[PDB]
């Protein structure tokens, strides 16, 4: 086994959590004592040896937002990939539940929860590449982490293409960099301020394109301040070089936190 590779049999299967079309994925223990998700990737989906290499490279990463990877299984079909467990599960349904009754300093929060793992991403250069709510999760103290990041080059099924997060140079001519991510970041505080609403709700994909190369944009929801507002706004400039960072957008949370 190498340093990227877990044993299985150290798997203990104990609930199915979701199925979806990456696989299923299922809560167990890892040694008998140690809360897993273990995703199970369905057969044919993905470009197994490209992703096998980068699992090398994933290993690596580690923020405390960022979903900790512990690691593949690939001896066997399916294979498995073997992540941190995070009992609230996703962040999009997780917002559409009204029970929670937010206040908006715990919408702030979740917006600086991601942007801490995506200004660690940026700092190692590494690209999300699909950034939205339904990529994040929550664990059982409420705390949003990035999840399935760079997964995207390794899917091997556009009509699900996320165009609803893609800015217009990604549209237009495919221009993937950090500010496809930055411009991502700002729709996903837009969902995050919308309680889980679809961003362009009343548009199709193909509407959504035409309207963001015109120019025109999303709209302040109503639980962000001016302040959140102008953050999440300046992720869209058209000109991809105006978009901030996020190291810049952190600071810009941060000051909005301490006003608020
Ligand atoms: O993981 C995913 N979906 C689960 C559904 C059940 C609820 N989840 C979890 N619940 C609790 N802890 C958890 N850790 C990790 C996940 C998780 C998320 C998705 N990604 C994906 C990638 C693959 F390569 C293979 C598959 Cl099958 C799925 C996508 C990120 C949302």
């Amino acid at each position: 086994y190498g340093s990227w590779e877990i044993d299985p049999k150290d798997l203990t299967f104990l609930k199915e959590l979701g199925t979806g079309q990456f696989g299923v994925v299922k809560y167990g223990k890892w040694r008998g004592q140690y809360d897993v998700a273990i995703k199970m990737i369905k057969e044919g989906s993905m470009s197994e040896d490209e992703f096998i290499e980068e699992a090398k490279v994933m290993m690596n990463l580690s923020h405390e937002k960022l979903v900790q990877l512990y690691g593949v299984c690939t001896k066997q079909r399916p294979i498995f990939i073997i992540t941190e467990y995070m009992a609230n599960g996703c962040l999009l349904n997780y917002l559409r539940e009204m029970r929670h009754r937010f206040q908006t300093q715990q919408l702030l929060e979740m917006c600086k929860d991601v942007c801490e793992a995506m200004e660690y991403l940026e700092s190692k250069q590494f690209l999300h590449r699909d950034l939205a709510a339904r990529n994040c999760l929550v664990n059982d103290q409420g705390v949003v982490k990035v999840s399935d990041f760079g997964l995207s080059r390794y899917v091997l099924d556009g009509s699900k293409f996320p165009v609803r997060w893609s800015p217009p140079e990604v549209l237009m001519y495919s221009k993937f960099s950090s500010k496809s991510d930055i411009w991502a970041f700002g729709v996903l505080m837009w969902e995050i301020y919308s309680l889980g609403k679809m961003p362009y709700e009343r548009f199709t994909n193909s509407e959504t394109a035409e309207h963001i190369a015109q120019g025109l944009r999303l709209y302040r929801p109503h639980l962000a301040s001016e302040k959140v507002y102008t953050i999440m706004y300046s992720c869209w400039h058209e000109k991809a070089d105006e978009r901030p960072t996020f190291k810049i957008l952190l600071s810009n949370i941060l000051d909005v936190m301490d006003e608020e």
